[PDB]
């Protein structure tokens, strides 16, 4: 009836590829590697460098081994590695001179491709190669800061990805050979405040599947049949959710959409008629029976953030302040 929680100011976790290793990171500028067996995860390592709040972490693909990302409010990206047992920061990708807001490894086909987005209003992407062929790609995206970059599935010039900026816009970048770099190819207005975070479903059919969440408490479908083709807009639901949203994920597979926000629950979305989306399912000292507070203030961030992402395996993570990791995951069906 009456709970004691733990200092559960967790910001993001992830996942590996297989469901044994996961990682969170939180505003107390800490980075913590779990040991995850069953339904109980055991802390292995606890990760420092950051000079501030981490906002992001994402595992690479198991066939360049352990490799971990994480992005923070000091404007820098970590690269960890586990040896033998041994947790070593293997690089420091700081281009940037503003909050690192979201950080996501590309599908495994294109290499260890990391794609970064910055409140700088830019976007990077460094090809990190072991043995040092490794120059990164910097583009311009959104002028007033990028709060969120995802790429898009696997079909060089085919390679995709979708961001998210304070200036309300959604913005897709395909890589252009000749150019040497990624290029705007579709610029979308839908929402009227700030762009929280973007998805791009890993879904193989006709259509593709895109998920806009933003400040003005409105969640977005974009959706493109033909790869040329224009983009539809179509809000998830007819009214305005009763708070901000902050995350949105799709699953692997069964393109089912999991919201971060909106309600006082983490809800999930799936599609069974042409164009209508409706509710598949849910999840639901400190006593409830220091400067993180100004730098969520600058950062937008309220108290009824909440995180939630899906991973392979069926797995869904959501952030959990009575867990022993402050983390949940459920093995979850999606057809």
């Amino acid at each position: 009836v009456i709970a004691n929680a733990h200092n559960e100011l967790i910001h993001d976790a992830v996942l590996d590829y297989y469901g044994k290793r996961l990682a969170t990171c939180s505003s107390d500028k800490t980075i913590k590697i779990f040991e995850v067996e069953g339904e109980t995860h055991k802390l292995i390592d606890t990760l420092t460098g950051h000079e501030g709040p981490v906002w992001r972490v994402d595992w690479a693909h198991p066939k360049f081994g352990t490799i971990l990302a994480s992005c923070s409010y000091d404007g820098k990206v970590l690269i960890w590695k586990e040896e033998n047992g041994r947790w070593s920061q293997i690089a420091v990708h700081a281009v940037h001179s503003a909050s690192v807001n979201s950080v996501q490894w590309a599908p495994h086909e294109y290499g260890p491709l990391l794609l970064v987005a910055s409140s700088d209003g830019k976007v990077s992407v460094v090809e990190f190669k072991e043995n040092g062929t490794t120059s990164p790609i910097i583009i311009d995206a959104h002028a007033i800061g990028v709060n969120s970059a995802s790429w898009a599935p696997a079909t060089k010039e085919s390679r995709k990805f979708v961001t998210g900026g304070a200036d309300n816009l959604v913005k897709i970048w395909k890589y252009n050979s000749d150019a040497q770099t990624y290029v705007l190819e579709s610029t979308l207005e839908g929402h009227s405040d700030w762009v929280r975070d973007v998805a791009w479903s890993p879904t193989v059919l006709l259509r593709s599947y895109l998920a806009s969440v933003s400040q003005d408490r409105t969640c977005i479908i974009w959706t493109q049949d033909n790869e040329q083709g224009p983009w539809k807009k179509t809000l998830l639901k007819e009214e305005k959710f009763p708070d901000v949203l902050w995350r949105a994920s799709w699953s692997l597979s069964g393109n089912v959409l999991a919201l971060s926000g909106g309600d006082n629950k983490v809800t999930l979305w799936k599609e069974n008629l042409e164009g209508k989306w409706e509710p598949a399912g849910e999840v639901h000292d400190g006593p409830c029976q220091d400067n993180a507070k100004l730098i969520m203030k600058e950062r937008r961030f309220t108290a009824s953030y909440t995180f939630a992402k899906f991973s392979t395996g069926s797995m869904l993570l959501t952030k959990d302040i009575v867990g022993k990791s402050g983390v949940s995951i459920k093995r979850l069906p999606t057809e």
